[PDB]
């Protein structure tokens, strides 16, 4: 379920990734249009003033640029905290999970086991705590009744 | 100009990592001020001091 979790997480965060470098790159390109009028006034309405216009032009438009990235980054952090998390749990599994077992044993243990989905991840520490406390509420009570049997057969 | 432009760009990009503590407190602050409501509301419902 982790796995699966990560799979999303990977996607969900390469999007982010995306739109936030999309925009640093439209951010970085109007900002090199700067040095490009000056590339353009050196190559050389007149072309200084048009020069200016547009460096003002640009440093106007760069804020509302800016406060998009920001909120890109913001984005982008949230998700790959989400990833971070879903690796630490993935990885805290990962080695209890590789001990391996037999076709039989997992017959057995697929039987009064529960099956948890994606969605319902975050409370499979208490289904695992329930299905014990299961088994050892049953198991105390034929304890019990092994008992009666030892004092009835002597 | 070119020094300012390049020290412009310096502080741009100090800003934009600097966004990011802004943005988690702000997250953070969000959900415990909605937490602490929570409580507050469930502590409200009446009670006797002894």
């Amino acid at each position: 379920l982790w796995r699966e979790k990560i799979n999303l997480l990977n996607a969900r965060l390469a999007e982010a990734q995306t739109s936030e470098e999309q925009l640093q790159s439209q951010l970085d390109l109007q900002k090199k249009v700067v040095s490009d009028c000056m590339q353009r006034y050196l190559q050389v309405d007149s072309d200084a003033s048009v020069a200016k216009a547009k460096l003002d032009e640009a440093q106007t438009i760069e804020s509302e640029l800016d406060k998009q990235l920001r909120a890109a980054n913001k984005v982008t952090n949230v998700l790959d905290t989400e990833l971070t998390l879903a690796r630490a749990a993935e990885r805290k599994a990962q080695q209890t999970a590789q001990q391996g077992m037999k076709e039989e044993e997992r017959e057995l243990c697929a039987s009064h086991f529960p099956v948890v989905t994606l969605e319902q991840l975050p409370d499979i520490r208490d289904l695992e705590r329930q299905h014990e406390r299961g088994i050892q509420h049953e198991i105390e009570r034929v304890k019990a009744e092994l008992h009666r049997l030892n004092i009835e057969l002597t």
